[PDB]
């Protein structure tokens, strides 16, 4: 068996090997990537997502989200205040002000020890979930505007034709700006690359794995729990890497920089937090490999959750058991 210890494996494709993504995902998962959740990958050096960043920053923030916390430092939840629309200029500027920026550090680590201890004591402002694409058009390569749907991948693989669409998201982020603990809907891959600005620190539980991690969910955050029986689907816990080895949880940890690419896998639970302003696109995507965590995935029917229109092909011809009461919580 590849990677038997799960390990977060980066690779190198060189400009010939990234001309097929299928390909490529398939030739990771042969050296096992899959089984750490994620993997990384740096463009060969000829690839460039588009030629500059000089003219973003009139895009619109229409939603911007203050991550508000409440818990202890190692273990909380987030919950999204709504602010007022702002531009990418107005968020960079906020973003680089005394009250949010950076504060001086040795390196990632020492960054890292900062956001877990300090966190909680702070509500930064993240730019999340804003449908669109900062690849050029003739960007042929790992163009995340241009992948194949997975709604064709079902009906590749399946033979049923489905509604729905799949397009890429852009996340404009600050110092402290947090993703939850989370699997991706319907248990799928995403890939997220970082346009630029400053890191991103991932944390990642291998898939083979994850149920451990639901396990301490539900001792950690009770109430929630009885709640639901899939609240991690609602994206708002946070556990710390201190109080997951306390607990024997195994994971592991990334930092993805401006100019590379992650990947995570189906059912590989992760989590996050960015180091100043920043801006990354991601999307979901399939393989014939994802079917079968398609069809087991868990689903959150209490109505926190909401997702898009396009989970309910998913969910129908995937889960129809499911399907009555999942719609309900959707309703
Ligand atoms: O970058 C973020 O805030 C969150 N990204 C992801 O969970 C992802 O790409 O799957
Ligand atoms: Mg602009
Ligand atoms: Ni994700
Ligand atoms: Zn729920």
């Amino acid at each position: 068996a590849q990677n038997p210890n799960c390990n977060i494996m980066i690779f190198h494709p060189t400009k010939e090997e990234f001309n097929d993504f299928d390909k490529y995902i398939a030739y990771m998962e042969s050296q096992g990537a899959h089984r750490a959740g994620l993997a990384k990958i740096i463009p060969p050096k000829e690839w460039k997502a588009r030629e500059t960043y000089d003219n973003i920053s009139e895009i619109l923030i229409a939603t911007p989200l203050q991550q508000v916390a409440s818990g202890r430092a190692g273990v909380f939840t987030q919950y999204h205040k709504k602010k007022k629309a702002m531009t990418v200029g107005e968020y960079r500027h906020l973003a680089n002000s005394k009250k949010y920026q950076t504060p001086p550090h040795q390196n990632f680590e020492d960054l890292e020890r900062k956001y877990w201890k300090n966190r909680i004591y702070n509500s930064p402002i993240y730019g999340a979930d804003i449908s669109g694409s900062l690849f050029d058009e003739n960007t042929k390569q790992w163009n995340l505007g241009h992948l194949g749907t997975i709604q064709d991948l079902l009906e590749k693989e399946c033979g049923v034709v489905i509604e729905g669409v799949n397009t890429p998201y852009l996340y404009f982020g600050m110092w402290k700006t947090t993703f939850a603990w989370h699997t991706e809907d319907m248990d799928l891959y995403s890939i997220n690359y970082l346009h630029l600005g400053e890191p991103k620190t991932w944390y990642v539980v291998p898939p083979e794995h994850g149920q451990r991690l639901e396990r301490l969910a539900r001792e950690l955050f009770p109430g929630s729990s009885r709640g639901c029986g899939a609240f991690l689907r609602h994206k708002v816990a946070l556990i710390s890497p201190t109080v997951l080895k306390e607990n024997g949880i195994p994971f592991n940890r990334i930092t993805q920089e401006a100019g590379e690419f992650m990947v995570t896998f189906p059912y590989g639970y992760h989590a996050g937090f960015n180091h100043g302003f920043n801006c990354a696109e991601a999307i979901n995507f399939a393989t014939p490999r994802w079917i079968d965590y398609g069809k087991m995935a868990s689903q959150c029917s209490c109505g926190e959750a909401r997702v898009t229109f396009s989970m309910d092909a998913f969910v129908r011809i995937l889960q129809p058991e499911r399907y009555d009461l999942w719609k309900r919580g959707q309703d």
